[PDB]
This record gives structure tokens, sequence and C-alpha cells, in this order.
């Protein structure tokens, strides 16, 4: 079976490694510019042609994908739309690798929203691609645990481990032909944007619990959750929540705890404006707050 490929990020480099293993001929590989490995990389290590165009809604690249003559398509966390003009050119059809267990968190970062939400699991579903982004019927669902002391880059390993776990049966099943999948019920479905600076800003009338899940979410190696010391930055890299004072104030310095809507957050570590990662209690003191 041959394919055209999308792919970028590790879950992009463990589809191709899993397509390669079940035995499909990859013509190209559509990627993107620009800590997770690198497709182009893999695709230039496998002499397999790569392509890193912005856009590919085009006839320029429906033609150039046309005349490679698809069987079958995959995306494997490509981060642009692919329209249908292309994805109608494999016989076989499209599939796509989400993270998230769908019809639940379609879009984007669903490894970050999951967290955001403090959900108690997500997992890895393999799709078709109709022309309703993340809406195709469901060929396999991979379910896995969030632990309490999950962040965003441990889940991504689980997610990418699941991932690699899901592939590894259903390629081989999709080379022999049609599964019947399952479809995806639309009143159930939910769906997220492209995450703003904004939305991992700490809003300390929140639940301590919310204001934890939101520094999980988006924990280094991702961005970090922020706030504010009056006009100061500070970003939260880790924390802790704890069980009768203002939202935001400053309830003790060591270890350094923010009083919430409920409940305080420890911040064990975090860093001020872009300066250098140290303990909460060190933090307190860079940015001046006493209890």
């Amino acid at each position: 079976m041959k394919t055209v490929v999308f792919a970028y990020h590790d879950m992009g480099c463990l589809g191709i490694e899993a397509l390669l293993a079940a035995g499909y001929e990859i013509s190209a590989i559509f990627t993107h510019t620009d800590f997770y490995g690198s497709v182009a990389r893999l695709a230039a290590e496998r002499g397999i042609p790569v392509y890193a165009p912005d856009n590919v809604n085009h006839p320029l690249w429906v033609e150039r994908i046309a005349q490679l003559s698809p069987d079958v398509i995959f995306s494997f966390y490509y981060r642009h739309l692919i329209y249908d003009e292309i994805l109608q050119l494999a016989p076989a059809g499209a599939f796509n690798l989400h993270g998230s267990l769908l019809p639940k968190y379609r879009g984007r970062a669903p490894l970050n929203w999951v967290l955001v939400n403090g959900e108690t699991e997500t997992g890895v579903t393999l799709h078709r691609m109709v022309k309703r982004a993340d809406a195709g019927a469901i060929v396999a669902q991979l379910r896995i645990a969030i632990a309490p002391d999950d962040i965003a880059i441990t889940l991504h390993h689980k997610l990418c481990h699941a991932a690699r776990q899901l592939l590894e049966q259903t390629l081989p099943a999709i080379k022999h032909g049609n599964i019947l999948e399952i479809a995806q019920r639309e009143n159930e479905a939910t769906c997220f944007g492209r995450r703003t600076p904004d939305d991992s800003f700490l809003e300390w009338h929140k639940p301590a619990s919310v204001l934890h899940n939101m520094v999980r979410a988006v924990a280094d190696p991702w961005p970090g959750a922020f706030s504010y010391v009056g006009n100061q930055k500070f970003t939260v890299w880790s924390s802790r929540v704890h069980p009768k004072a203002q939202p935001g104030s400053v309830i003790s310095v060591a270890p350094l705890l923010i009083a919430c809507g409920d409940g305080a957050l420890e911040i064990v570590t975090g860093q001020a404006g872009d300066g250098i990662t140290m303990q909460g209690s060190q933090l307190a003191q860079t940015l001046g707050l006493v209890q």
C-alpha cells in the first residue's frame, strides 16, 4: 500500500516508523519547518522525499500529490488544514491520529487542555478524515489514565506510547481493507482552539486545584502558567495544592503559598520574568513578597 504522509513532532515520527514497520510504501512526507523528534530528519535519513510548504491547499500541491498516486493518506500531528481536494485523492481514504478520546477534545492541543480541565483520562484516536475536521469515524481508540502528578511532558510520552501501540495493530488492519468504523456522536463532541498566552494566565480567585491543573498543563517544556506581582510577570513551573484571606494574597513565603478562591497554591518552583527558575521561597524574595 502506498501512502503520502502529513506528519510532525514525536507523533509524526512514530507514525512514520509504524507505517514503515507495517510495510507501507511512503512516497512523500509533508511536514513543517520549526524537544521532540524531527520528522524531516527522519524522512531525510530514510530517503523519503519531504516537503514543508506553509499551505498545501492549492492546486500546485494537489497535482504533486496526485502524481504520487497514494492509495491512502495519513495525518500524524500535521498542524494545518489538508483540504478535501487532496484527501479525496486516496481511494482507501485518509486517516488522522488525534491525541484525545474523540469526540471529546477535537481541535488543538488536546494534551494541554485535558490537563487544564483536570481530566483523569485521555487517549489516542485514529479516525477517518471527513469534510469536518476531527469528526470522522473511529478506526480505533486507546485510553490512557492521567495521573495526578502527570504534567504535559509526562502525559505526552504516555500518549506517544499509546499511539505506538494503537498503530502497530491498526495499520496492518487498514492495509487489509476498510474497517467498520465507530461514528462520533456530534452531541458529545467538544472542540478547543489554539491556546493563547492568555490561556495560561493564573487567576487567583479560582480554586487552587484548577490553578494547579493549569500549572501542570503547560509545565516545562511548555511556556508555563503565569501571573503578575503588580506589574512583574512571573511563571509558576511547579506547584502543590493546599487546603481565609484575599485571593492572590501571600499566605507564606517559605514555602511560597498563595491564597486562592478555595484552598491555597504553593509555588514550588518558578521564575520572575525571563529570569532563571528557582525554588518558590527564593522566587518570593525575588518578587519582593512578604506574608
